[PDB]
């Protein structure tokens, strides 16, 4: 038996579609930089992509521990372009930002119901948030200052294509 | 951008500067017990100054990954004398529990502001601070059972100066 | 019972919390570098910031086995910020002669009162100082040379940051 | 050809003769220790007597470096009983004093001489006196705080008796 609301487990669900949603984007940046080329920061997107997996997955479990149940949603078509490197990072920080206000919510909201459960399951993403967010600050910070010099750009491309 | 406010980023760094005086605290209690010829207990206090600046570390990294810069205080000058060896101790665990009070200020701060992350964060400083106020009761507590006996206190000195 | 005179004892005293202040100072300057984003220059400021503890705790030791002990005074707030990398190694480095000349003051002081023990003991510093200047400039040397691409400044901190 | 002053290697020679006599002093504060059935302070007095003469061999080969030859003085009979332990290592250390003067006088000599040689030689020496003195008010303060039980006469004799 449910032993989560159904407003909670809803809101469990729905930032699980939103994890996929979320390595879906990433795939679709993949797709954008192998387009342009860049081999490197296209297999950082690809490896970002399948963590988020692993993301969905975790609320996955925890949801059927509760004894609740997953109903996967439709997926909606992703951006397929930016303007430069740096503006897709800067749409990689402004939803890793918006993802991590989801989860916030739905810790706010367990805390008023109390389930203390699921407020203590949610703190393993609050400090995920913080590791992608801080992931994707540096990276804009040295695109910032590659300004364009693309030996600097062939440097991070070579780096990022070096994550395990 | 500084994605923590300017309140609490003002209260880590407090707490980082406060973690340094700790550290400072330490050695100079390290700077009485060898002018005493206590050499293990001296030997407890530089390894604990070193556990502190590790402490201290935490937060300035903590700091950065928020968006915010550290900005490194003055350092009053520590004491540079107790009573004797139970006095000594004795300052340092009201001085863990003021640092136990003042983290605790940083997290109903935090929580005022839902601000999530710098909450969760400051777990381990809580569960941290409960072994450094039992290390030192411990401590205390077979220094009055010592009572001067120096067959005892000699043979502390000589174990607590196998601290790693 | 003392066997350094206790003008020698204060000039190593004065010396010891001379070199925690360099400690101080050198973190100082990381907090300068990890705000604008070099993590390997403030990885070498850190990496840094320990050794001058090391140095504070050899002038530690030596007044204890002189029959002395060791008063921690103040420490003074440091500068929090610079005009460039460029100029905080040069302010790293006017720091590095200031010591080595305070160095100086005092060997040449335990001559006068032909105290050759302090002498002798401070041979290792005036050694350790020849090196710790030259790496400084080597760096400097190092950035007039790179006088502006990210390209060189960043191989230069990514190489600074495997520092041991 | 020797080509060091006949007052030098006079006071060189001196030197010897005195390090050798120590070596006698020692063994003979051993001949104390075992007629007072504290096998591990008499322990700790023949591995101080082997000690010294290796600092008697390191004038002698010094000398013949220089052109030099050694003569062998006649050896005092030394002290052979005290007041108690802690007054036996007063006389330990009251001797390593006097010899650390000893040095010093020949240090200041070959200075004057401008015989930077010997000056640069003897600089073992004065960081060697600097321990064998620390080593000895070590223990006269391990004495003072043992103040009368066997309990830790006893822990500490059979700990002194480990010096390999
Ligand atoms: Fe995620
Ligand atoms: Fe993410
Ligand atoms: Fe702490
Ligand atoms: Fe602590
Ligand atoms: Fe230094
Ligand atoms: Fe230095
Ligand atoms: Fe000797
Ligand atoms: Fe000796
Ligand atoms: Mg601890």
């Amino acid at each position: 038996m449910m032993v989560i609301s159904e407003k909670v487990r809803k809101a469990l669900n729905d930032q699980l579609n939103r994890e996929i949603y979320s390595s879906y984007l990433y795939l679709s940046m993949a797709t954008y930089f192998d387009a342009e080329g860049f081999k490197g920061f296209a297999h950082w997107m690809k490896k970002q992509a399948q963590e988020e997996l692993t993301h969905a997955m975790k609320f996955y479990e925890y949801i059927y521990e509760r004894g609740g149940r997953v109903e996967l949603e439709a997926i909606e078509k992703p951006p397929s372009n930016w303007a430069g490197i740096k503006d897709a990072f800067e749409a990689a920080l402004k939803h890793e930002e918006f993802v991590t206000q989801s989860i916030y919510n739905i810790l706010e909201l367990a805390s008023e119901e109390k389930d203390h459960a699921t407020v203590s399951f949610l703190k393993w993403f609050v400090d995920e948030q913080v590791e992608e967010e801080d992931q994707v600050r540096e990276i804009l910070d040295l695109l910032e200052k590659a300004y364009g010099q693309m030996s600097v750009i062939f440097q991070l491309d070579r780096y990022l294509g070096q994550r395990e």
